[PDB]
C-alpha cells in the first residue's frame, strides 16, 4: 500500500481540488511524507476522469497474472498500467474475477 491510508486519499479529492492537480510539490509540503508523484499517481488512480464505472475485461486478468505475480496485490503499481482505472476499481474488480478462480471454477 501506499505510505498514507486510502483516508488521505480522500483528503486529496479535497486539497487535490483546490489545487486542481499542479501543485503537488505544495500539497507535499503539508504531508513532506510523501512525493508530489505519490498523490499525483492517486489523481489519476483514483479521481479525475469518474472512473466511477471502468471495470476492465480479461485482458487485464491474463495480463495481471503477469504483473501480479511480480507485484502482486499492489494496484498502485497496476493502476499505472491502465491509466484508465483506479486501484479502488481494480482492488474491487480484482475481488470479483478472484472470486471465480478462488475456488477451482478457473477450470
Amino acid at each position: 500500500k501506499v505510505k498514507f491510508t486510502e483516508e488521505e486519499d480522500l483528503k486529496l479529492q479535497q486539497l487535490v481540488m483546490r489545487y486542481g492537480a499542479k501543485d503537488w510539490i505544495r500539497i507535499s509540503q503539508l504531508m513532506i511524507t510523501r512525493n508530489p508523484r505519490q498523490c499525483r499517481e492517486r489523481w489519476n488512480n483514483y479521481i479525475n476522469p469518474a472512473l466511477r464505472t471502468d471495470p476492465w475485461s480479461p485482458e487485464e486478468d491474463m495480463l495481471l497474472d503477469q504483473k501480479y505475480a511480480e507485484y502482486g496485490p499492489k494496484w498502485n503499481k497496476i493502476s499505472k498500467f491502465l491509466k484508465n482505472r483506479s486501484d479502488n476499481n481494480i482492488r474491487n474488480r480484482w475481488m470479483m474475477i478472484a472470486r471465480h478462480r478462488a475456488k477451482h471454477q478457473k477450470s
